[PDB]
């Protein structure tokens, strides 16, 4: 990795087009007026790109090379580059300030500030915008899956009376949904922020080595088939495809998809019928989970149900939900977002079935259907030093007053009534509010700051 080689082309360039004579810039990020957004994964970037010696005298030989192809001239910034490694070791000088891991902070507030602690490095503020800006990608999943678990919450409750399970009603599923590798462990790590179910294997590695957890593993997942394991059997033979499946996790949940060529017969016949007898005698820490997987994700899961319900033995639960015997469950990991999953829990409430009935599992959904304008998370200059004398600065297009940024120096506080407060100007300074909620995570190439997944999950809990 070369931090001179992971930048916007143009940034190379903008150390030539600030005023002369500035000596600081100082930017920050925030997610412009999903209410409110889970803050994580700085920690991760810190430590994997910004820390410790970063610039080598190959590094900038290498940038210098590669730039004057790209640009067709020489543009590249060789003597900034040099001053750093010279100077620092190369080691970044820069300060940043961030509002701790797993805060849950309303839209528009200050995340965290980037400035340079070195004059010779006005334009180095910038050219990290790039990597830190990424920062979206795990915000916006912590924040769609704590999203997920509010409408999650909200019907268990109203169905069942309590939260018990609630950690375990949305599965990642995402792994092969996701653009590469790098992707799949940030965005898995950051669904478990909110949960406790993970098939996507590389979160583990990537909490375990930059976060943290008291547990062994921060995610758990059990047994379960694919369509190979099901049709290699072949189409007249499903039937002997699930019972050897359930035989061999008698004793453990084990998940079986039931929809390779009638979802509806297989719950029925296969199911509810023949294979009935190995179903009924499982224990109510091993169920047997169905999981459908094609058609219509509403209208499926309220068919397998119904289905289910003539089969099997249904009780009526305290708040008059239909519930499931023990040792049978559903899993739908079939078309499920944020809006698919709100439809299937109020079509299932309008019909009287309980949500501990069911388990979610989410895949393109929960970690690549998601952008950067999604929260509109943007970095942005807020304040520069020029002839020694600090301006605020700030953009204000006249077409779109969304897009306008905060002036000067900033600060995070609590407000009288306890919600945010983001002061611009250095407002902050007249300590008419409280401490600024915002801590130096990281100075001259070192992290100075760190949280562990436990913290961040503590931090990122539902109100109830
Ligand atoms: C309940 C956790 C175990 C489980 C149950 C289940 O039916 N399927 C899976 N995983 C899965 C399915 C489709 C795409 C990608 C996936 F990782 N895991």
């Amino acid at each position: 990795f070369n931090i001179l080689l992971a930048t916007d082309s143009y940034k190379v360039t903008h150390y030539k087009q600030y005023p002369p004579n500035t000596s600081k810039v100082y930017s920050y990020f925030e997610c412009r007026e999903y209410e409110e957004t889970v803050f994580y994964g700085l920690q991760y970037i810190l430590n994997k790109y910004l820390k410790g010696k970063v610039v080598t005298k190959e590094k900038i030989q290498e940038a210098k090379d590669v730039y004057k192809e790209h640009f067709q001239d020489d543009v590249f910034n060789e003597k900034g580059w040099n001053y750093i490694l010279e100077k620092y070791d190369g080691h970044l000088p820069i300060e940043i300030k961030a509002v701790p891991e797993g805060f849950v902070i309303p839209r528009g507030n200050v995340l965290f500030t980037v400035e340079n602690t070195d004059p010779e490095c006005y334009w180095l503020t910038n050219w990290i915008e790039t990597i830190l800006v990424q920062s979206w990608y795990p915000i916006t999943v912590a924040t769609n899956s704590r999203e997920q678990k509010k409408i999650l919450a909200k019907y268990l409750l109203e169905t069942s009376g309590n939260l018990d399970g609630l950690e375990y009603k949305l599965h990642d599923f995402g792994y092969r949904g996701v653009s590469s590798q790098e992707t799949a462990g940030i965005g898995a790590s950051a669904h478990l922020v909110n949960f406790k179910g993970t098939d996507t294997v590389a979160g583990l590695a990537l909490i375990k080595k930059y976060y943290g957890t008291k547990d062994p593993v921060p995610g758990y997942s059990v047994p379960a088939a694919e369509h190979s394991t099901i049709t290699a059997w072949g189409k007249d033979h499903e039937k002997d495809a699930f019972e050897h499946i359930v035989t061999q996790f008698s004793s453990v949940p084990v998940s079986v998809v039931s929809d390779s060529y009638d979802i509806y017969n297989a719950c029925e016949k296969i199911w509810g019928e023949d294979l009935r007898h190995l179903i009924v005698s499982r224990s109510t820490q091993a169920p047997l989970i169905i999981r459908p997987d094609s058609g219509n994700p509403l209208d499926t899961v309220l068919k397998v149900l119904e289905i289910l319900g003539k089969k099997f033995p249904v009780t009526e639960n305290s708040k008059g939900y239909k519930l499931l015997p023990p040792y049978l469950r559903v899993i739908q990991g079939d078309g499920v977002d944020i809006n698919t999953l709100q439809e299937i829990v109020e079509g299932m409430k309008q019909k009287m079935w309980s949500i501990e009935n069911i388990a979610f599992g989410s895949g393109g959904g929960l970690l690549q259907k998601l952008t950067r304008d999604l929260l509109n998370c943007s970095f942005k200059c807020s304040y520069v030093v020029t002839n020694g004398l600090g301006i605020n600065v700030f953009k204000d297009p006249v077409a779109d007053p969304n897009k306008r940024s905060k002036k000067g120096r900033l600060s995070l506080h609590r407000t009288p009534a306890g919600n945010f407060v983001t002061l611009e100007e250095g407002k902050g300074d007249l300590e008419e509010y409280g401490q600024d909620l915002l801590h130096t995570v990281f100075k001259n190439g070192k992290v100075t700051k760190s949280y562990s997944f436990d913290e961040i999950r503590k931090n990122a809990q539902l109100n109830i």
